[PDB]
């Protein structure tokens, strides 16, 4: 892992592991989403962070994931080397964006790409707020000035509105709880666990005959360690599409909503 | 990753990741148990395996974990490089053994060690075999001839009998189910998930004040993807615990073990 020549992006190589692959001997979307988080942490570490800035630590402010969009063309096989390139960008007072390009090391061909929107939140009160000017200057020196998009297209599927799943759901996975492996160093549930929870409602037949091409996720609430979750799914559609919804088992408080696109293997 | 000079052991270096560490900024025992499995897979791959031998493929025979014993002295911190060395050994017609030595790359100091016993089983049915002579010759060319033990000590912790937890348990974690991330490429539940399930019954106070030094696990049954598990724990004492994993319904035993925790 190292920053590029300009110092405005970061590149890292990963060798895919035996326990990281699914039934097709290729990496899982959660392994990819874990690898994207790792290269993002190493990019923040390489530029002097611990991605809280000096003003964010002083004000008890943190960056939380508002949205995650991943598109995979080829899943790296067990033993393959996957090069991931990541970079950050400001989106005015709304928040920040982090993009990724996944490539095969051998061929140099783009095998995937991801984009994520992050919102500013007070760590203690959980109150979202706009980005102040003092914080925007602290990270503008590590971001490209001109716009660099992983999903540039005028009608890209990364900025699409997601509706709320109506009851009854076609498919469901009830009683999902996080374990200590699902928590980060600060004891909050890892963002990758919600993705794995969304896909639990998808039937095994769809997984055994299709491959996940696109996954968009909107994060609305934080799941505590002692919380219980319900994954809900309804087909909205060669290609199969789904509407997803994660909610607490009790009250049904919405924690997540998203869409998945699957293609025939 | 590469085999040593003699070709009878395998060494690999791992850089610890952000998502692999716990609340103490050091690797978790499950991350270590995952890393041990990875270096074992790479050791088997480096010597021509798909650790199934040629006569094992034709007979529909696989190696299953009967026991796992891990002892950690220092958990590698986030960003640290951990060198793991692994090797296999035959234990006559009883089965095979795989050992590991964990070291810090910078200092070269031993930060942990592990040992595991594996039994031969028919993949189709669940009948444990006693290892034939045709299989012994196929893997004796990749094993040291003289005994090389990670836990050599006469009458040590790794070969201790484990009793069955009596009801009522002091602590419990009920309704544990595996997700698709908890399964391997063959759709069976990863053996690391049972370790994570054993530790779910341990109270958060013990985790926040102690560090897991030793973990011994005896595997009795496989957990299917559609099965529901119950983790049970009782303090037997440094703090020691007696653990038991069983199916939610009938209470069929799937696992039993013991843990040792030192004050941070
Ligand atoms: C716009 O974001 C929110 O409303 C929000 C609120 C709470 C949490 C999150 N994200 S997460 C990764 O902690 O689940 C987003
Ligand atoms: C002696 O071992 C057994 O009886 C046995 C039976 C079934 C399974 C296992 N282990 S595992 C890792 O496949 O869950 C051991």
């Amino acid at each position: 892992g190292s920053l590029t020549e300009d110092g405005l992006s970061y590149k890292e190589k990963f060798v895919v592991r035996s326990y990281e692959v699914g039934s097709n001997k290729t990496a899982t979307v959660e392994t990819i989403a874990n690898l994207l988080q790792e290269v993002g942490c190493n990019h923040a570490q390489s530029v002097g962070f611990s991605a809280t800035t000096t003003t964010m630590r002083k004000l008890h402010l943190i960056w939380v994931t508002a949205r995650m969009h991943i598109e995979i063309y080829k899943y790296p096989a067990w033993g393959d080397v996957v090069e991931i390139e990541t970079w950050c960008q400001s989106e005015g007072r709304i928040g920040t964006r982090r993009d990724w390009i996944l490539k095969d090391s051998v061929t140099g061909e783009v095998t995937g790409r991801a984009t994520s929107k992050w919102v500013m939140m007070n760590q203690d009160t959980r109150r979202l707020q706009k980005v102040s000017d003092d914080v925007r200057d602290e990270y503008l020196v590590f971001c490209p000035q001109e716009p660099r998009l992983a999903f540039p297209e005028e009608n890209n599927r990364s900025l699409k509105k997601i509706p709320k799943l109506e009851d009854p759901a076609q498919y469901s996975m009830i009683g999902l709880k996080p374990r200590r492996a699902d928590l980060d160093m600060n004891q909050h549930v890892n963002n990758v666990t919600y993705i794995g929870w969304v896909l639990e409602s998808i039937p095994q037949e769809i997984v055994d005959t299709h491959e996940l091409q696109v996954i968009t996720l909107d994060y609305r609430r934080e799941c505590q360690q002692d919380d219980v979750v319900d994954s809900l799914t309804t087909t909205t559609s060669n290609d199969s599409q789904f509407l997803h919804l994660l909610r607490l088992s009790g009250d049904g408080q919405e924690i997540n909503r998203g869409t998945t696109l699957w293609r025939k293997k």
